[PDB]
């Protein structure tokens, strides 16, 4: 399926002939995908009134034609372009600038002389940032998914495995539950590791003792889900258990604001104020969230820096950390979707540390 | 070093928002994040990225690491070009989107640009030994993933259960990732060149082609080999006699000072001469390196003589459509007297 309809009507409003995405090595995959289902690297759509184009390689044929109901071509792509727009008609071409190269366009741009382009960024920003029922099922698909293989993994969580053994369980266990891919790279993190905020699993040895912060997330009918919970390799440590108290309660307070009309600002702001006021300032984490959807990160940022205010049914994390360098590190995550009158919260898994 | 052998252009200045940049900033500077905006010149070697990357910025690199505390990095990064007097930028400006050229030109005002895409292509296509043994090891990590796999082959099973247990076991062996979505095509499919994972079952005697690849420290390997449950048929047997014939006389006058173009011809004669050339592939190979697909293209076209460590791919192949196809590869790294063979797995068909 796909959104085209929608974003036919939204340049038609604009008087806006057709809509031009050039998805290379998945410069514009979430884009592609958005509006045709395609879920491939390379695809240049085009998009107007009667009008579904997409071009890719040999690669991607057949996939396409499998995924999408657009009319699919094979191919160096602009030449081809040109002479279905020229035959079209087309003369105003609307493109997310966001998403092309300054070469490419200059590229698009000296081949389509004669054609006016239009970004609409953010346009395109707004409409995915506001998710439909259906795609919110889907991301709570994707996240009941990612938990039960989480419930089912943790408890073989052993000293002696590398965090990418961990990882790679947790991954093909989230298959086995009907994951259809994952959402990014699997975080695992141990011991000092943990400390590092955005890292990946590596090869290093799990040890009895160990804070493990493991980020996970499986993707199912393109959506993904965005999970973080901290495992403990034996009973942790009064600090340890200290430390994750006050991100628990700052993920709260934070939760508690949460309503149409605030600001990721004022998100991030309560949770700041809570942690900074228990001494742990220093060591709070960049930001409280980002939004989710056909990726794993997208608007809206819940960051001291946003004071956009939010619409119902944005799809965001509030996931605040606290990094104590070369000791350990504890983030919690929970995926939500804003309402009117406060928020809903997708997760499930407890949030209390799983001591294995 | 790479920055150095890099250094009228006072800088240049790499922008890696959410990976946007990445396999530049991996190069360059070693560090492996999402954020990382960099500038390199004859005096300066900066990384400035935020706190969810301080740390593991100054453990993967040696470049000055400047945190953004507060504020757009742009001005940041606008501070610094303008105290260091920096008046013309090098860019890869297909490495930065429309929108955010327009951003920076409207932050440095007075500012010459000018790209250097050639040239940093032109570096990533010779590798240096650090790079090649990065990839030999994802190499290895494929190959005993394949190894244990391979066992664990049942009839039954579709073509996407073996691909995700294939891509698990690399992963439990070390891969950072995968290079590529892997490719299991069987039976007819193993026909089409291109034909991904499906649910189709694979059968006894169903010719399996296994295209895979592990990323280890951000290099890729890129293998394909044959399995078969049970003896294959004595056709099946000869078709991979010649497409490993062909591959064989390809690897044999690879050398330094080579060009693709003969490459590619000698495997196309050889199984022209077979009575193949209607089945061929299309091209021979590619290179390799933070990409899985990246110069130097093995192909009639590119008639280039090939300097020394230039990493790619060697995959003739031969496909007959409603029946079977057969392509074996193996990355090599080009040298003086001839070629390193990376990849180790024994290229005859896999019996299971
Ligand atoms: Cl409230
Ligand atoms: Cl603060
Ligand atoms: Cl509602
Ligand atoms: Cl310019
Ligand atoms: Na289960
Ligand atoms: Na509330
Ligand atoms: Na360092
Ligand atoms: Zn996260």
């Amino acid at each position: 399926m796909d959104r085209s309809e929608r974003l036919i009507q939204l340049i038609s409003e604009e008087g806006i002939d057709a809509f031009l995405i050039m998805n290379i090595e998945n410069s514009a995959r979430a884009s592609s995908v958005y509006f045709s289902g395609f879920t491939g690297s390379f695809s240049i759509i085009l998009i107007s009134e009667n009008t579904r184009l997409l071009i890719t390689d040999s690669r991607y044929t057949v996939q396409a034609k499998q995924e999408t109901d657009f009319e699919v071509r094979e191919v160096d792509f602009i030449d081809v372009l040109k002479k279905t727009v020229n035959d079209l008609k087309i003369k105003t071409i609307a493109l997310e600038e966001e998403r092309v190269s300054l070469s490419l366009f200059r590229r698009i741009s000296s081949a389509f002389g004669d054609r006016k382009f239009i970004g609409i960024d953010d346009e395109v920003k707004q409409m995915r940032m506001v998710k439909d029922e259906g795609e919110i099922e889907k991301i709570k698909q994707a996240i009941e998914i990612s938990e039960r293989a989480f419930l089912e993994t943790v408890q073989q969580i052993r000293a002696g495995m590398t965090e990418k053994e961990i990882a790679a369980l947790l991954e093909y266990t989230m298959r086995k539950e009907g994951a259809e891919g994952v959402a990014f790279d699997t975080i695992v993190a141990s011991g000092c590791r943990s400390a590092l905020p955005h890292g990946k699993a590596s090869d290093k040895v799990v040890e009895r003792g160990d804070v493990i912060v493991i980020d996970f997330g499986a993707t199912y009918e393109n959506y993904c889900a965005d999970i973080t919970r901290v495992v403990s390799i034996g009973e942790p440590s009064d600090e340890v258990k200290e430390v994750h108290s006050i991100v628990l309660e700052a993920q709260e307070r934070a939760l508690k604001i949460a309503k149409a009309g605030v600001t990721g600002k004022l998100l991030d702001s309560v949770a700041r104020e809570f942690i900074r006021e228990k001494g742990y300032g220093e060591f709070f984490g960049h930001s409280l969230g980002h939004g989710i959807g056909l990726e794993v990160h997208e608007g809206p940022a819940i960051s001291f820096r946003n004071d956009s205010p939010l619409p119902e049914n944005v799809v965001f994390t509030v996931e605040p950390g606290i990094y104590l360098e070369g000791k350990f590190g504890i983030r919690i995550e929970e995926d939500v979707v804003l309402k009117e009158q406060g928020c809903e919260i997708l997760t499930t898994l407890p949030r209390s540390i799983f001591v294995v």
